[PDB]
Parts: C-alpha cells; structure tokens; sequence
C-alpha cells in the first residue's frame, strides 16, 4: 500500500490545480437543478464528484492545448510540472472519473458518460481546428461548438441526475442557454478585464472568441484581428491595440448585449418550467460581471 | 455537415499507415489458440485494442518529444500538438464506446482498470525522466508491467470474458511485457531516428545498468539531461554503454526472458504460434 | 563615394557571381527575331530587365525564408536581411535610372505599369501562403501571369517601343510565363538551385501542392505540412511521396506538356521563331 | 476579387496612416509653400507623392531596424508579417512613381529617381555601419544624415520648385533641417514614438553614442552594449547613465542649439518665414528646460 | 601598445569596480585589523589582493549562475560577452597571484593556493547540486558554504595574521560570518542587489528552498519550479508564497538571529571589537 | 571526503580520454635532449604541464563555442558550462599547488609570468573575434606567441631551472608556437567538426589573409559574424579562401616556419627527436 505513493505522484498536478477552487458553478448548478430533479443525496454526491473531476482534468488539458499561462490566478500546472506529466495526470483523472461513474450502479450511466465525453471532445476539437487552421467561424458555428464544448459537461451532470429522477421534462434548451451564457461571459472577461488568466491570453492563444468573431465579421474590410491572432504574440502593446479596436468597433457592447439577452432568455425558460429561485439567483449573480463597469 | 468527425479523426487515421499491426494481429491469434473467442466478440476486441493502443501512441509521442515512429513523422509534427492531444483523447472514448458493444457486465470495469494501470506506468516513466531520478532495475521492471501490461491485459482479459479457458495467463503476460519493452529499449540504442531514447532523456534498461553499475560517473545522467540531438554525443554515450557492458547485460536479460516465456508457454500446454513469434522477435538481440 | 556604391551593391554583386541561365536575355534575343530593336536600345533594355530580375530575387528570398539560390547561400544569410532589402530596393531605382536613358516618352509609364503588376502577383502569392488560404488553380495561374509574366512583359513591351512589329505578343508571353513558373514549381519538389524541397519549408502553395489539396479534399495533410514551416527532411520526403501517389507530379507534367505544345502553336501563329522554339524545347527537357 | 485585391496589398500601408505624424509634414509643406507658391492642383499631387513615399519608407525602415513601436503603435510588420509589409511598401513606392507621372513635368521622374537613390544611399550607410560594427565619425554621420533625410525632403521641395517662380537655393536650409530633424530624433530616443531607448536595441550608431565612443576611446562599453541588441531595461538605463556622465547629451543639445540658430539665420537670409520659424521653435522645445 | 592590451584585458574587471560593496570589504578589513594590527605596507597589498580575487570570482560566479544584475548593475558578461569576461576574470586571478608574491613571505603563496582550492570546492558543490538536481541537506549546504565563503575570508585574515602579533584562532568566527553572509543573501534574494528572485531563475538550492523541500517531502513543487529556470514573475511570486506558507522565511530568520547572536559571543571571546559588532548589527536589520 | 574531489574533477577526467598526450610527451622528451632534467623534477613538470594545458582547453572550448575536440564531445556539452568552468579553474590552482612541490624559488614566479602571457594572447584572440576587428598578420603572430608561448615557455622554462643547459631556446619556441597554431588554423578549414573556426567566427591565418588581400569585399567578415553552422555557407567561404589564394599562402608560411625550425635546431647542436616531430607535423601541408 505504501508503494501506492505512486498515486500521489500521478495526482500532484491535479491536486495543485485544486489548491484554489475556482467557482463550483457546476456544483451550484447541480444543486439548482435538483430543485426539479430531486435526486437522492447519495447519487447526487457521486455525480457532483464525477463532474468536478472531469471539469478540472479538462482544464489541465485545455491549458496545454491553449499555451495558457495562468488559471485561477495561479501558474498553469504544466508550467511547473511540465507538459508530459500533466497530460498523463489529467488523462489518468478522466479514467478515475469513469471508475467513479461505475459506482452509480445504473445501466445507462456509462453510456451517458461516453456520449457526453464524445460531445465535449468534438466541441474542443472544433475550437482547436478553427484556431490552428486560421479559419474564423461564423457566429452560429461558434455557438454550436460552445453547446458541445461547454454544454457537454453541463449535460453530463444533469443527464446523470435525470437517470435517478421522476422529473422527465426536457431541460436541454435551458442547459443550452446556460452553456452559451457561461462561455461568452468567459470570453468577455478574458478580453475586457489577474483574477483568472493573465492579460488577454485569448489573443496570445490565437483563439476566435465571441468578441473577436464580431470584430472580424462586422468589419470585413480589415484583417487586423486575424493577423494579430495569427502572430500568437505576448507583446502587451499589440494586445492593448487590439482591445482598443474591439472597443471602437463595438465588439464589447455587442458581447454585453448578447449576454443580457441570454440572461433574459434563461429567466423566461426557468419561468416556463414553474420557477427555480436557486437557478435564478445563480444566473443573476453571474450577470453582475457585465453590468456595472465604471 | 458531419465532416467534423473526419477532422477530429485525421491524426488517428494518419497513424494507421504505420507498420506494426501485424505483430498485434499475431498476438491476438496466438492467444486465441488457448481462448477460442467467438469471431464476433473477437473482432470487436481487436478494434478496441487497436484504437486504445494507437491513441496511446499519439499521446506517448507528444510526452516523449519523438520525431519519427516506424519511419514516419509523428502525428503531432504534422497536425500540431493541440490537435493530436484532443484527437487521441477522442479515440480513447470511442474505444470506451466500442467496448460497450461487447454486451458484458464486466467489460467496462476491466477497461477502466487497465487504462488506469497504463497511466500509472506511463506516469512513473515520465516522473523519473523529467525529475532526474533514475529508477532501480526493480522499479523499472515494475513500471514496465503497468506501462505495457495495461493494454496487453485489456486485450487478453476481454478475450477471457468470452472464453472457457480460465487458466492464469498473467505470469506469461508479465514476461512478455518485460520482453517487449526491454527489446524496444535495446533496439532503440543498438540499431525512430538514431538513439532517440537519449534525446528523450528517458531511463531505459541499458542506461539504468550503466548508471548503477558505474556509480562514480554521472556521464549518462548528464547526457540524458542535455536532451540532445547531437549525433556525436549520442555515439559517445553508446560507446560508453558498450564498454561498461550494458548492452551485453541487456541481451542476457532478454535471453532469460525468452527462455522463461518458452517455459511458461509449455506450462500452459504449448502454443506453436506464440513460440514462433517469441523466437522471431528474439532475433533482435542475437548475432 | 564610389566606395559607397560598392558597399551598397555588394549583396547584389554577390548574387551575380552565380551563373544564372539569363533566360530573360535569351528570350529577349529570341523575341528580337520579330522586333528587330537596334542594339544600343536592346542592350539597355536587357540590363534593366536583369537588374530588376536579380533585385527581385534578393527580395523574394527574404520574403520566402529561402536558404539557397542557384546552389549558393542566399545573400541575406551572409549580409543580413536589412542590408539586402536596402540594396535590392536601391537596384530597383537604379533600374528606373537606366530606363530613363532609353529616351522614350513611354518607357517610364511601361516600367511603372509592369512593376505594379509584379508586386500584385507577388503580394497575392505571399497573402495566400501567410494567411493559409490555398488558391484555386485558376487563381494561381492568374497571379503567375502577374508575378512571372510581369517581367517578361516589361522586356518585350520596352522592345516594342523601338519596333515596327505590330503583332500581339501577349498571349505567347502568358503561355511562357505559366510554363516557366510551373516548370520551376515542379523542379523545386521533384528534383542545383534551391536546397531540398524549399517550397515546402516556405509553406507556399505551388502547382503540385495545389493539385493534391483540391483533388483529395478529405485529407488536409499537405495544408498542415506547409503550415509547419518545417525543415524536417522526413516530413518533406513523406509529403513528396503523397504528391506522387495522388498523381500531382503526373498532373504537373501533363500541364507542362500542354503548355509547351501551346507555345509552339502560338509561335507558329506569329510566323515562326527558331530561337524561341529551341529555347522552349530546351527548357522542356526538365520533364519527360 | 475585384478591387479587394488592392485593399489586401495596401492594408499594411493603410494601417500606418493611423499614426501621428502627418501634421508636421503638412506644416512643412505649408511653410515652404510660403516661398514657392505652388498651384493647388500640383501641390496636392506632390503632398500625396510625399506621404506615400515617406510612409512606405517607414514600413521598410521598421523592418530594417527591428523596431517594435512607432508613435505608440505596433510596427506594421508585427501585425501583418515581414513578407507582407516588404511587398506592400515596395508596391507603394511604385504607386508613388505612378502618381509622380500625373504631374506631367519632363523633370519630375529625374528628380524622383535622384532623390530615391539618395535615400537608399543614406539608409545603406546607416545599416552598413550598424551591422558591420564600424562606428562612423561625426562628419561621416552628418553626411549620411543629409542623404537619408534629404532624400524625401529634397523630393518634396524639389517637386514644388518645378512649378514655382521662386528659384532661390533652398538646399543649405534643407541640409540644416535634415540634420536638425534626425539629431533631434536621436536625442529624443534616448532622453525621453518608440519604447524605452529602442535605438540601443537596434544597435544603431546615433549622435549621442557616436560622441561617447569617440570622446572616451579607452572604453568600449557602448560598442559592446549596442552589439548585444538587447531589450534589457537595466542595460539600457546603464548606458544612458554613461552617455549622461561623459557629457554626450549636453554635446547633443549644443549641436541642436547651433542647428536651430543656423536655421533661423538661413530663414532670414531667404526673406523670413514665420511658419517655418514657429515650427523650428516648437520642435526645439525637445532639447530645452526652464 | 601593451598599455592598451592591458586595458583591453582588464575592461570587464574595471567595469565591475563601479559596483557597490567595496565598503563592506573595507569595513571588514578595518574591523579585523582591530585585532591584527597589520603593518600598513602589508595591509594595503592584502586589501588589493582581496579585492582582485573577490571581484574576479564574482565575474565568474555570475556566468556560472546566469545572473542578470549584481548590486543593481548589469552583470559584466551581459555587456562584454561570456568569453571576454571568463578570460579577464582568470587573468585577474593570476595578477592576484603576482601581487601576493610581493608580500615576500614564504607562506603567502601556500595560503593563496590553499584558499583558492577551498573556494573552488565550495563553488563546485553549489553548482553540482543545482545542475544535477540533487538538493543538499541543510548540513551539507552549511559545510559547502564554509568552503565557498571561507575561501576569501580565510585568505584575507590568514595573510593578515602572517604579519601580526595576534595569534588567536579566528576560524570559528570566520565560519559564523561566512554562514551569516550567505544565508542573509539567500534570504534577501527571495524576500525583497539582484532583480526579482534571481535565485529561482538560477535554479540553485538556497537556505529557504532547502527548508521547503525537506519540510514538505510529499511535494515536488519547489524542485520543479527551480528546474524551470524561469523568468516568469507569476511563477516566482507563487514560489515565494509557497515558501512563506510552509514557514521557510520564518525558519531562515531564526537561523540568521542565531548566527548573529553567536557572532557576538565569538567576538566577545576574542577581546571585543566595536567595529565588527556594529557591522554585524547593521547587516542584521535585514531580518526582524 | 574524497567523493567531492571526484565530482569536481569529472569534466577534467573526461577530457583525459582524448588524444594528444603523445605529442606533448614527445615535445618534453625532445627538449630534454638538451636540458637533461632530473627524473623527479621532470615528472612533476610534465604533470603541471598536462594539468594547465588540459584545463586551458576546457576553458577555451567554452570561450569558442566548440562542439568537438579530438573527435570527442567538448566537456561542457556533457556536464554544462558552469561545472566545466569551475572544474577547469580548480585544476589551474591544483597545478599551482603541484608547482610548489618543485621546491625552487623561481618556479612560481615563472608559473605566474607564463599564465599571464597565456591570458594576454587568449584575451586578444577573443577581443578581436567578438568586437569584429580583424588583426593584421603581424598582430596575429604576436598574439599567437603569447597564447602558445605561455605553456611552451612554462614547460621549457621550468625545465631550465633544473638544467645546466642555459642556451636561449625562446627563438625556437616562438617558431614552434607559430608552426603549431598556423598548422591548426590550416587543418581546421582544410579533431573538430567541419570548419568549426568559421562557426566560432575567429580570425585565423587563412581568413586574415583573405580579408586583407581582397579589401573590396566584406564577405568573410560577414560570414564569420553569422557564427553559423550552415554547411553551405562554410563550403562557400572555403572555396572563396581557395580562390583568393589563402590556403596556398598559409602553406607557404608553414613551410617557411618548418625550414626556420630546422635551422634554429641545427644552431643548437641538433635534435633528432625534435626534427623528426617537426617533419611528421609538416606532412599536414605537404
Ligand atoms: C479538454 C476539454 C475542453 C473543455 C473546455 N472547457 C470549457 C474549459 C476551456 C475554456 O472554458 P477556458 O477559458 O480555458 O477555461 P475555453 O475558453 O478554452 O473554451
Ligand atoms: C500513453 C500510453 C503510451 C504507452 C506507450 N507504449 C508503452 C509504447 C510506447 C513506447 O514503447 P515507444 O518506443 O515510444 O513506441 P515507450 O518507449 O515510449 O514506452
Ligand atoms: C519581388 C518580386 C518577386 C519576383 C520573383 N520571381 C517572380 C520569381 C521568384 C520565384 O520563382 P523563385 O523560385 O524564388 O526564384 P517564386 O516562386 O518564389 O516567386
Ligand atoms: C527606407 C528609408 C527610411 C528613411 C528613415 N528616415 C530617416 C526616418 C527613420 C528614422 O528617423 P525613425 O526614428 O525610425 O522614424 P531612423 O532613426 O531609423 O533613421
Ligand atoms: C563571500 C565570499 C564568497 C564569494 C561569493 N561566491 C563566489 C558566490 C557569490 C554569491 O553569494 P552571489 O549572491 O551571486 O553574489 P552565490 O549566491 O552565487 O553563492
Ligand atoms: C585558455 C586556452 C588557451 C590554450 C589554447 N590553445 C592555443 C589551444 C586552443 C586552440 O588551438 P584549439 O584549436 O581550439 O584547440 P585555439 O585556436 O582556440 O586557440
Ligand atoms: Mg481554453
Ligand atoms: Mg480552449
Ligand atoms: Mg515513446
Ligand atoms: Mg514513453
Ligand atoms: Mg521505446
Ligand atoms: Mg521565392
Ligand atoms: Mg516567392
Ligand atoms: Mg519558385
Ligand atoms: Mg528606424
Ligand atoms: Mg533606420
Ligand atoms: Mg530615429
Ligand atoms: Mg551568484
Ligand atoms: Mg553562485
Ligand atoms: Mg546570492
Ligand atoms: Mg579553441
Ligand atoms: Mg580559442
Ligand atoms: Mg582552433
């Protein structure tokens, strides 16, 4: 059993990332959705653990794929332990999550786990494909990818909960709204505001995110943003210049407007389902970020 | 229009061009001499095995900074590291999806256990290499059983779920796992490109012997730490390995493993296909 | 002062050490079969043309990260990129200066028109490569007519200023421009001039790789290899094997054989030209 | 793809036009037009030619000098790439040549050719010395500055003079203004466009560093620091301290104060020019205090 | 001509003489001369030898450690280049040997040789552990520090004692002061004249990081951060936060206060020394 | 303990595997034909000489960014620059320690003088290369006399402290020093990999000739400034050197030095071993 220290070696990058929980929005979202689903506490606890394990593991992988520098205000794990250690450690946690999903003792849990992880990797693969092949998505293509990349894990937690629930109404349209809302909110924070990532890391990554997609499509006579993204640059002045352009062509105002529409849509969709005070409060809390800047 | 799936799989499809499936086919057939798996289950198991193995190679080439595999560029040198990580991980879960089609209550548990063991072996190999702590020979062997036994044990274990043959194949699987890996360490330095294991910096069976058997020198550790592509440094380090007897020691370890495999195969009633495969693979360390 | 000019010209004189085929002069001599330009004007026109040609090669090797030209190291790998840019651009305007000595009211306007054409072709070639958008075959050919036909048209157009010859040479110049560039795309990947498949390291879309990309749209292997900007010999050999396997080299050879045949028909349409015929035939040994 | 091809080829050029600096060029045109009284149609073309050639030359210069910022903006090639900007700048050179033809003057191209050859001779000497590690004497530097800056200076004024009845010799004044503008640019760069002392990162021999090198020949630290091509702020701060301590900044201020006085003398010798005097005075605040 | 040769060879050395820290060595010379009362002619030579050897060893040490700043100035090799600074420092070593001979004492050269061998054994262990990724124990670290600092400490004092009537054993005090100076450095480097946490960029095992490594053996965080040899400010800030949280800075302050108290006790055992006490007291403001 | 000593000396011990001890012993033996040094003193002097020479090569390989020496990887390419600097410098002072055991009043003073001369030559060589000022041919030779005479004069000078042979060997040591260095300059472009001198960017005898004899070209200066490993640039510059006659000029200089060596040896009563050694070394350019 002592030889099992190997477990400590393999998990150290994972435990490092856990040194500072970001939010437990997926945990708090699970609790909010249990207002409808009324899942027995023992099953719910396992589902939350699986969900957060996969979430944190995917952040380890995502930061490697994106050449990110900070997460949750801390250096990314692979910048300390190295990329090879963190790939293996994150992937190890994927299969520890599969192991935990088996303890739910439901014939369909693994099938749902599989379905959602395939969707997550399709979303992530599209995000990477567009960025690294320098082909900006349309706004609609971006949204559809976000539903897979971000809604994927939402749908895993909620889908697993429904396996143990008598509530059989379709929650997928609301999950879709929350997935888009969460990602665009994150796209906005990364370029408009440190607290999570360092200064405009999305620009250094070269990713097409909601603000830059708007700037690219709404001013087609300029290729400035595409070229800056292609430079994969860390230069603070180029990044500051590109943020000024996004501001001047209304990309940040357009992103705030989209977020305000998504928040309003969430409230309507929650009201159509009989209400949910916990979910309303969570959406409202997440929406302070794009409302009072001055 | 669902051209997405081809984009996500292209690094995987690229790797399928590479030599190496035949030996995996012969291993399936050789073990089927005992297990006599029904063709429909056997076909699914081979597909699962091929997906997981190849996906793990895509990842391993990134973890090891390799340039060539079986004479082909590594996939991430064409498609990029971010694309290949995601594509390899996608295939892991397509492999999980396929094992579900086996329609056996224990297939997923065995899949999970074996993938966990594969990652424990890989993690130790990476930890030692990148934290500059050379393992003992016993630690290396224990790690190899995890690193190689993972998919070895998955393929055979899945076959046994559908077999009346219930004898213990694990000791033989252990011998073959050590045999394959040490033979691979030996081939790498004794003639991927020229001595790529030295560029990777990994502690392999020959360098582990040289490090421990000549403790007054830090030559090998320092060369591995350089992570160098320099051919003269590599040629220098191979000559040292030769002079302190590391290649002779590895050949002898391999000859013991070959003999043990034959002993264990006979203890299981014989297996002409496996004997011929072991004998053929053992020409690599013979003059 | 004379020593200032030697300092400024040293990268240019360095490149001139290399023995070029001077095909543009031989083409000038062949086209003079029709145009019959007095030798004094012709010598000036030839000098302008080779000056601009060699200066544009200095710039092109910088824009393309090339390592060898005509079997010698590129000038900027010896003297540095800043020195070679200024020296090459210096020669552009020395070419303008010599163009003035032709003492013809229309010489400068033609010089200007053709260099605007050269930079539009070159700019498109650079734009596609560095923005990772592969051109269609038709788009590629049209830019080649500007990039490579541009300088052909400068030499012949200047000659026509001093000629009574009234036939239209533009269709033949277009064929020779396409023929020369595709022949060069082919040599770079199939065959000294450049090092091993430098076009793949540059990441440019050339006739063979354009064919492989469009004719096998379900694979993105070539686009990705070009995007890597790699010097790895094994990746390059792999990419050449693919081009061969999907018929890209056979397709390029057939395109070249059609272009050679078209040149002969167009030369016959202008009364014949033994010198130009022999030159096209000589250049066509590169394939077959 | 119809007119959008031109937009693609011209985008690095259009990007640079966002940058402050045209106002001073406008004020220079207006100041010299006080004497030259150029008809508006010819003047408008000449200003267009000058803005094209000047900006195209800055695009090339930032590549040649490995600059990162110009007038607080990213250099064009750090956004669009070096290959794109080279071709785009050179394209603009010949669009400038095309525009020069519309002046319909037999001598316009001869002047264009002469002045662009001068520009490239100055630039080549500036690059040659820097990248071959041979520091010029002050006199060699000044002669190079007359070519490097006089090139477009003399083109603007020379083209204007082709359409003017004012035929007095402006070259001595253009030479003074050329030295004045460049040395003021060397001084501002190290004394505080570019980020912190970018000239040191470029490694160029500028007026202050030339003085320090020649006036303290028993030390080679400045040559060695320039050779480092460094972005290290501490090395740059150290080298500024050395220049200060050996009096190179005081020497540069004195040279600039002499040039300002000479400009006024040469302007008075040409009958006066309140606009040019006011521009020189405003530009000369850069090397003063009180 | 030779005059200029000497200036060429000595310029990296003369550059370093601009840097602060001359005063501390002067204050140490005078404080120990309170006991040793060295004849002025010998003392001046010894001070010169001490300054030559110390500065030369700092020139070399900055190359070995990839440092950027020393005492707020750029390291010499960042201006003149590593090859120039190596040769210049080594030249000064033997100019220091040449000057030691002018002491005209049979044992001066024997003491010089012994102490420089001492210094290089300390330096070699410091470099060996760092670059072979083997963290020393606290005891091993202290023993290495006694050699690295005792090298020049013992040379200066040993040479002074050759010409002195004071024959008491100063080695125990030199050992304490050597530990005091190095650990006070280790502390200043990470807790505040180098730029921000250069020791982390160097990857060296210093007193605070040695404590963190051994006191939390289930973590490899510090070893991995040191292995990165990073200039990333956020990683450095993270590693300083970690050191604080596991008590490494508190532990270092404790060692420093024990060393300070021991120095005072050892100084009093040697008859007192107001100058040395005041210097130790001033240096001890850095903690508590 | 003693394992510290092994740690500190490992880069030095690595270099001892390399060839070239043979030539140095042959040089010691040839000069002992005149000097007839007592065996106990001779052994210490040989030991001192090998320590200082090998330590100086460790340092030189760092200063010169070399890849190979005598067909082996340079020590710092295995152990790292920091380890090799300290180990080489450690051996310098172990060499001083061993010199003390000669028990001669003038030994350390001679040791000091010669080590200062070595560093003056080395420093000038480095100064010219890294400040991009090519020496004149005469400046180069004077620098070579310091760089090589340092250890030549140390070995021979220490021997003479214990010798009745008191004739002036310095003019001969000067010629042999030039012969050795210029021959190595010649071999490098005509041990190390392909033209490592060009990668180092140093001014050596062939490139100095090419630079001064064709002053209208800066091609060689620029190639050296690139500090390049590109084989095509190296091949280009060697062919340039051939075409402007630098290799023939270097060969002629070497044969003049060989002939002068023979005359200077005969002026000292003859020395069959030294003549035979010079003759063998002259096969390289004949
Ligand atoms: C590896 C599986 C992908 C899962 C991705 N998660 C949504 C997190 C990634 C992000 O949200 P993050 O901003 O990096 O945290 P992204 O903006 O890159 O989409
Ligand atoms: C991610 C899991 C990878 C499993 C790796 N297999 C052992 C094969 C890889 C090797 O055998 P290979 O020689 O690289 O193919 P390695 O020497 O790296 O261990
Ligand atoms: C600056 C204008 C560029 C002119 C370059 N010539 C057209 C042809 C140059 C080429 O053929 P080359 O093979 O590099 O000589 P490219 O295919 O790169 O364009
Ligand atoms: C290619 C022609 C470039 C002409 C350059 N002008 C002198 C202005 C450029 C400068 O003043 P700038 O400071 O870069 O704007 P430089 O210091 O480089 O000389
Ligand atoms: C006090 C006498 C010892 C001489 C100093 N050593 C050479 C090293 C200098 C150091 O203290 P420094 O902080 O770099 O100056 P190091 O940390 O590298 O050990
Ligand atoms: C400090 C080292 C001084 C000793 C150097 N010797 C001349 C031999 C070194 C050489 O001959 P080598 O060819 O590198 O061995 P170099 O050309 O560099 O001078
Ligand atoms: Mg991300
Ligand atoms: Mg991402
Ligand atoms: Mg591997
Ligand atoms: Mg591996
Ligand atoms: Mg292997
Ligand atoms: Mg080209
Ligand atoms: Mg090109
Ligand atoms: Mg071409
Ligand atoms: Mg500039
Ligand atoms: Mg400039
Ligand atoms: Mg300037
Ligand atoms: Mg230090
Ligand atoms: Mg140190
Ligand atoms: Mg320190
Ligand atoms: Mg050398
Ligand atoms: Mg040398
Ligand atoms: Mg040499």
């Amino acid at each position: 059993k002592t030889q099992e220290t190997v477990q400590r070696i393999l998990l150290e990058p994972y435990k490092y990332l856990l040194q500072l929980p970001g939010k437990q929005v997926r945990t708090k979202l699970s609790q909010a959705f249990n207002h409808w689903l009324k899942v027995p506490e023992d099953k719910l606890q396992i589902i939350i653990e699986v969900t957060e394990m996969l979430h944190n593991a995917s952040l380890l992988i995502d930061d490697i794929e994106d050449n990110s520098k900070l997460r949750r205000g801390f250096p990314v794990a692979h910048s300390i332990y190295g990329i090879p250690s963190v790939i293996n450690s994150a992937n190890y946690v994927y299969f520890l999550g599969l192991e935990k999903v088996l303890t739910l003792d439901h014939q369909d849990a693994v099938k749902l786990f599989t379905r959602q992880l395939l969707e997550l990797h399709q979303g992530q693969g599209l995000d990477i494909y567009w960025r690294d092949n320098y082909t900006c998505p349309t706004e609609e293509e971006y949204k559809a990818m976000v539903l897979q990349k971000t809604g994927g894990l939402f749908g895993l937690a909620v889908g697993l909960m429904q396996l143990f629930s008598d509530y059989k109404e379709d929650l997928k349209p609301l999950l879709n709204t929350l997935g888009l809302f969460f990602q665009i909110r994150d796209d906005y924070a990364n370029l408009h505001s440190s607290e999570n990532k360092s200064f405009c890391e999305d620009l250094t990554e070269g990713k097409f995110s909601f603000p830059t997609i708007h700037a690219i499509w709404s001013r087609p006579e300029s290729t400035q943003v595409q070229n800056i993204l292609r430079q994969r640059t860390e230069n603070i002045d180029i990044k500051k210049y590109c943020v000024h352009y996004l501001e001047d062509v209304g990309s940040f105002e357009y992103t705030r407007n989209t977020l305000k529409e998504l928040e309003a849509k969430a409230y309507k969709q929650i009201d159509a389902r009989g209400g949910n005070p916990e979910l309303v409060a969570l959406v409202k809390h997440l929406s302070k970020m794009f409302k009072e800047e001055n």
